[PDB]
C-alpha cells in the first residue's frame, strides 16, 4: 500500500522507452524472467484490460523485437536513445532495421 508521490512533468510522452536497467525487478512479458540489473531494456505503453488503463511493459534487448515490435527512427520514436551512448545507439539503429534477433534455428 505504498502512498506515492506526484510532481512528474513529461514534454514527450513517447510510447517507448529504452534504458539500462535499475534494479533486477522488472519483469518480462515475452520470456517471463526477471529483467537484469543494468542490462538494456525497452519500455512498451500498452492499455491493461484489468488496470483499465495504460501501463509500462518492459521487455529485453531481444524480447522487444520477439513480439514484432519494429521500429524507423528510434532515435525520436524511442525515448532515451538520445540520452544513450554512441555506441548503444548505434546498436539500437542496427537491430531496429533488421527487425528481429533472428528465429534463425536449425
Ligand atoms: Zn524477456
Amino acid at each position: 500500500g505504498s502512498s506515492g508521490s506526484s510532481g512528474m512533468a513529461e514534454s514527450s510522452d513517447k510510447l517507448y522507452r529504452v534504458e539500462y536497467a535499475k534494479s533486477g525487478r522488472a519483469s518480462c512479458k515475452k520470456c517471463s524472467e526477471s529483467i537484469p540489473k543494468d542490462s538494456l531494456r525497452m519500455a512498451i505503453m500498452v492499455q491493461s484490460p484489468m488496470f483499465d488503463g495504460k501501463v509500462p511493459h518492459w521487455y529485453h534487448f531481444s524480447c522487444f523485437w520477439k513480439v514484432g515490435h519494429s521500429i524507423r527512427h528510434p532515435d525520436v520514436e524511442v525515448d532515451g536513445f538520445s540520452e544513450l551512448r554512441w555506441d548503444d545507439q548505434q546498436k539500437v539503429k542496427k537491430t531496429a532495421e533488421a527487425g528481429g534477433s533472428g528465429p534463425s534455428s536449425g
